[PDB]
C-alpha cells in the first residue's frame, strides 16, 4: 500500500514544460524537426546538458555549449540557424512562461493531508542568469508544500541513472512498493518501475490524476475548492521590537515587497491572519502580522491607560521607527480596524494605504459621550459588561477552550446571544460547558489561542474597551479632517456586532473610499471567508498600494 | 548652565527652507513681492495655515484653501496668477528639494554625545499627499538622533503661542536657563527668549554653530569626521527563524527594499555590522544582520558536522525559505565571506549579488587536502591549534574580556603574534592579562561580545574550522563552475590573516568581479574603517544589486 507520492517538476508540477519549447522554436523558425532537441541531448551522459543537470557547470556556462551543439546539428542537417538566434532568449521566455500546474499541486496537497510523504524529484540546473529570480520564486512557492525537494544539480546525480532512485528511496525512508512516481518522460519513469514503484506517465493532467486517484483510493479530481495555505507557528520568522521600557511588540513576518501591517481584533492573535499571511506574501508583499498590545508574545501592561488609541497608535509609529519603515499598508479587523482608521487620521505620512475588515469609520459626536451613546443606535450591552476591571476577565479566563470554542463561530453556529449580557450576568450563561467545534476551526487551532492566552489572559485585551472617554476626546481633535490616502472598507453581511449598514456614511469622510463585501460572512471574517478576503485584499493592494 | 538643545526643522535641521520657496516662486513667476507669502499667512491665527499647523486639517484639505487665499491676494494687488499655477506642484517640489542640514545634525549629535537632551520643535502639517513618503523618510532619519520630536499638528499648539514653549519645557524636564533654542524665524524665537532661554537666530549655519559653540563651550564647528551611526542592541527589531528541530537563527533587521544578508566572521556577532546596519537601511535596503550558527542568540549545537559549509549554506537557504525571500544580497566578512562565495556557487538563484570583505575566493586543489595544505603558502598555524576539541575553547573562554580586548585591535595595536601559536602553546601566551582598550572599540562594545559569548562559548564558533576535509570535498564538486552573478571583493591592506595578494587570481573564476580596497585597514574591517566600508558597499549595491 502507497504512503509516498513523488512528482517531477517539468511537465508535471510546472506547465508548459520547458523541454517542449525546443520543438515550438523549431516549428516557429521552420528549422528541421528535432534539431534543437537533438543539440540539447548531444553527447548523452557525456554531453554539456548532463554536466549541467549534475551541477558540474551553471546555466550561463551551458548556454554557449548548447549554441555550439546547435551549429554542429544544423551543419549535419545541411541547414542554417536564423540571424537573431539566441538560446538565452529562448530559455528566458520558456522559464518565464512556465507556471505551477495548480490541479497537480492540489492533488499533492490532498495526498500530504491524507498522511502521504510527498517529494519533488527533478533534473534541474544551477541558474545564474540575470533573470534567475522568477525561477527562484517558482521553486519557493512549490517546495514549501512538499516534504522533500531532490534536485539533480544538488545531488550530482541525474534521471534516468539508477543511483538517484536509490537516493530518493533512502530520502523517503520507504520501500519502492509504497511509492507512486509521476513523470512526463517515459525513460525517466522506467527505473522507478523496474524497482517496483507505481509509475504514472503524465501527458494531460486529468488522466494522470484519474490514474493517481485509482491507485491511491483518494479523491483528487473534481474535489471541492481547498482553503488557502495556513501558517504553522513554529515555521514562521518571529520578530520582537521594544517600543518603550515596559512594552515589546511581537510579529510574524513573511515575504518581500511593500510592508503590510496586519492588525487583529478582540480577543485575537497574529494567527487570526493565518490564511492571509502566505497569500499576501505570495502576492508580492512583506507581511508583518502583529500580536497587538495585550496579546500573545506582545507585552500586556496592567494599566487601562496603556490601551487608549493615542498610546496604541504612537507605539505602532515607534514600531515602524525601530524597524526602519517610513510606511506600511495598515490592514485591521475589529479593534485592529478601529486602530487603522486612527493611524490614517493622525499619521497619514506613515500609512501607505488603509484597509478595514468589518470596522467602519464613524466620526465622534462631540456632544454625546460614548459611555452614554451606549446604548442608543443598537445595543452594545456587552461593552458595559467589559468596563468593570476583573469581571469579564474571570468569566473569559475560567475555561479558555470553552471561551474560544463559544466565540469563534460562523453566522449559522451561534450559541451566544449578542446582547442581554448585562441582565443574564455573563457572555456564557446560556452557553454549553463543552461547545461543539465550529466548522471554521480545528481543535489544534483553538488550542493555539488557549496557549497564547495563558501568558497574559484577558486584562490587556479587555483594556481596549476601557478607554471610551479618552478615545472620544482624542478622536474629537480629528473632526475637521478627512481620510484622503487610499482606503478600503470590507463589510461582512452577517456580522451582527458590525452590521454593513453602519458603514453607509463613510464616503462623507473618505470621499475616494473603495469597497468590498462578503456575503454569508460572520464577525470572524479572516477564517470565515479566507479565499474572498485574500482576493479582495490582493486586488486592492495591487491597484492602490504600490 | 545649558543641558538641552532644541532645534527647529525648516531652515534649521532641514535645507532649503520650504517657506523660502514662496518668494522663489514669486520671483520666477514675476508676481508682486510677498504675494504668495501673504496668502500663506492670511487670517493669522484664525487662517487656514494655523488650522493646518494645529492639525485641524490635513495638507490636502489645505491646498485649495491656500489657492483661494492666492486669488484674493492677487485681486487686491490688481494682478493675475499664471495659467498653470499649482500650489501642490510648488510644495511637492519644495518638500522634495528639502534635505537634512548635515553640519546642524552633526552639532546636535555632538551635543547629545556630551550629555545634552536634544529635541526638534517644529510647526508642521499632517501630510496626506500621494508623495508624503519622501517627508516620512526625512523625519525618520532625523528623529532617531534626538530625545524628542514635538510637532505642532500633533500637540494642537503652534509657534509663537506661549503654550508650546511651556509644553517643550515640561517635555524637557528643564528650566528655561538650561535650554538653547535655535530657529530661523525671529518671531518664533521671541517667546523662548522672553522665558529666559538662550536663543539663536539661524540664517547661515556656520554663524549659528559659532554662536552655539560659544554658548555651550563645546567644539561643534571644524570638528573631525564623526563615525557612522551605530546600533543600540535594545532598540533593534530582533528576528528568530527555526531552520530545523535543533537549530534557530537569530538576526537584527532594519530598513525596506532589497534584502541584504550580513554574515559575520570569527569570533564575532551581528553587532560587528553595527556601523553598516543604519547606513545600509538609510541607503534603501532591508538589512538582515545575522548571528551565524554557533553565535549569540542563534543555536549552537555541539557536533562538529553541524558546522561544515554544506550544512551552513543549506540552513541559510532554509532561512530565506521560512522568511519568504526568493533572494537576498549576501555580504560576508572572514568566515562569513567564505560562506557567501559558497552560497553564490551552490545557490546562485537565491543570491541577488555576493560581496566579501577580506575573504578571497580560492578554488579547492583536488590533489592536496587542506589538513596538509596547512602549512604551505603562508602559516595558518593557529588553525592547527583550533582543531583539537576543547583546547582553544579553554583559553578563549577563560577570560572573555581579555579574549575580545586582545583580538579586536587595529593594525598598529597588535599584542598578538599572528603565528607560532603551536610552539608557544596558545594565542594569548605573550599577551597581557589586562589588555589596553583598542581605539576601534569602547569598553561597552567589548562587554556586549562578553555577554553574547557567555551563552554558548567558543565550541560552535571553533567548529567552523573543524570541517576542513568535509568542506574541501564539497568545494571540489564546484570546480568546473564560475561565479557569474554580480560580485564584489573588498581587500584590507593590513589584514595579515587575509593579505590582499591572496585575491589576485579571482578574475579567473569570477570574470566580471568588481573590487574595493581599504588602506591602513586591519582584519576587523567593519569597525576599523566603517565610513569606507559603507561607501564601498552602498556604491556597489546601488550599481549592481537592484
Ligand atoms: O466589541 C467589538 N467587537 C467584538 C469583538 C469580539 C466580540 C464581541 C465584539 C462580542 C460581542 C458580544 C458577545 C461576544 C462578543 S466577542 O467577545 O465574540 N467592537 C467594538 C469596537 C470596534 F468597533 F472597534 C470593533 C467592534
Ligand atoms: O581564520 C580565519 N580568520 C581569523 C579570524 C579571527 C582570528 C584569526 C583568524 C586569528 C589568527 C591568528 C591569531 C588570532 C586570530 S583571531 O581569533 O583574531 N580565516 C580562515 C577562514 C576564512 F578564510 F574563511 C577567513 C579567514
Amino acid at each position: 500500500t502507497l504512503r509516498a507520492a513523488v512528482f517531477d517538476l517539468d511537465g508535471v508540477l510546472a506547465l508548459p514544460a520547458v523541454f517542449g519549447v525546443l520543438g515550438r522554436t523549431e516549428e516557429a523558425l521552420a528549422l528541421p524537426r528535432g534539431l534543437l532537441n537533438d543539440a540539447f541531448q548531444k553527447g548523452g551522459p557525456e554531453g554539456a546538458t548532463t554536466r549541467l543537470m549534475k551541477g558540474e557547470i551553471t546555466l550561463s556556462q551551458w548556454i554557449p555549449l548548447m549554441e555550439e551543439n546547435c551549429r554542429k546539428c544544423s551543419e549535419t542537417a545541411k541547414v542554417c540557424l536564423p540571424k537573431n538566434f539566441s538560446i538565452k532568449e529562448i530559455f528566458d521566455k520558456a522559464i518565464s512562461a512556465r507556471k505551477i500546474n495548480r490541479p497537480m499541486l492540489q492533488a499533492a496537497l490532498m495526498l500530504r493531508k491524507k498522511g502521504f510523504t510527498t517529494a519533488i524529484l527533478t533534473n534541474t540546473w544551477l541558474d545564474d542568469r540575470a533573470e534567475r529570480d522568477g525561477l527562484a520564486q517558482l521553486m519557493c512557492e512549490l517546495k514549501m508544500h512538499f516534504d522533500f525537494l531532490i534536485e539533480s544539480c544538488q545531488v550530482g546525480m541525474v534521471k534516468p541513472e539508477p543511483q538517484i532512485y536509490k537516493f530518493l528511496l533512502d530520502t523517503l525512508k520507504a520501500s519502492p512498493s509504497e511509492v507512486v512516481f509521476l513523470d512526463d518522460i517515459g525513460a525517466n519513469l522506467k527505473p522507478a518501475r523496474d524497482l517496483g514503484m507505481v509509475t504514472i506517465l503524465v501527458q494531460d493532467t486529468d488522466t494522470a490524476l484519474k490514474e493517481l486517484e485509482k491507485v491511491t483510493g483518494i479523491q483528487l479530481l473534481n474535489t471541492p475548492a481547498p482553503l488557502p495555505t495556513s501558517c504553522n507557528p513554529s515555521d514562521m520568522s518571529h520578530g520582537y521590537v521594544t517600543v518603550k521600557p515596559r512594552v515589546r511588540l511581537h510579529f510574524v513576518e513573511l515575504g518581500s515587497g511593500p510592508a503590510v501591517c496586519l492588525c487583529h481584533g478582540f480577543p485575537e492573535s497574529w494567527y487570526s491572519w493565518r490564511y492571509q499571511i502566505p497569500a499576501l506574501a505570495q502576492a508580492g508583499y512583506r507581511v508583518l502580522a502583529m500580536d497587538m498590545k495585550g496579546y500573545g508574545e506582545s507585552s500586556a501592561p496592567p494599566e487601562i491607560e496603556e490601551y487608549c488609541m493615542e498610546v496604541l497608535c504612537k507605539e505602532m509609529v515607534t514600531f515602524l521607527d525601530k524597524l526602519g519603515l517610513s510606511q506600511a499598508v495598515f490592514i485591521g479587523h475589529d479593534w485592529g480596524g478601529m486602530l487603522v482608521w486612527y493611524m490614517a487620521l493622525f499619521y497619514p505620512e506613515r500609512v501607505r494605504a488603509v484597509a478595514s475588515l468589518n470596522t467602519p469609520f464613524i466620526p465622534a459626536n462631540p456632544n454625546m459621550s460614548p459611555l452614554e451613546s451606549i446604548k442608543a443606535n443598537p445595543v452594545f450591552d456587552y461593552q458595559l459588561y467589559f468596563q468593570e476591571p476583573g469581571v469579564a476577565e474571570a468569566e473569559l479566563e475560567q475555561n479558555l477552550s470553552r471561551t474560544f470554542k463559544s466565540l469563534f463561530r460562523a453566522s449559522d453556529e451561534s450559541v451566544l446571544s449578542m446582547h442581554k449580557v448585562c441582565e443574564a450576568g455573563g457572555l456564557f450563561v446560556n452557553s454549553p460547558e463543552e461547545p461543539s467545534l465550529s466548522r471554521m476551526v480545528t481543535e489544534e487551532e483553538i488550542q493555539f489561542y488557549v496557549q497564547q492566552f495563558k501568558k497574559s489572559g484577558f486584562r490587556g485585551p479587555l483594556n481596549w474597551y476601557r478607554n471610551m472617554e479618552r478615545n472620544w476626546k482624542w478622536a474629537c481633535k480629528s473632526l475637521g479632517r478627512k481620510i484622503l490616502i487610499p482606503a478600503l472598507m470590507v463589510t461582512a453581511e452577517k456580522d451582527f456586532v458590525l452590521v454593513p449598514q453602519m458603514s453607509q456614511h463613510m464616503e462623507d469622510w473618505i470621499p475616494h473610499l473603495k469597497r468590498g463585501h462578503i456575503e454569508d460572512c460572520g464577525h470572524w471574517t479572516q477564517m470565515d471567508k479566507p479565499t474572498e478576503v485574500n482576493q479582495i485584499l490582493i486586488k486592492w493592494l495591487d491597484s492602490d498600494a504600490r
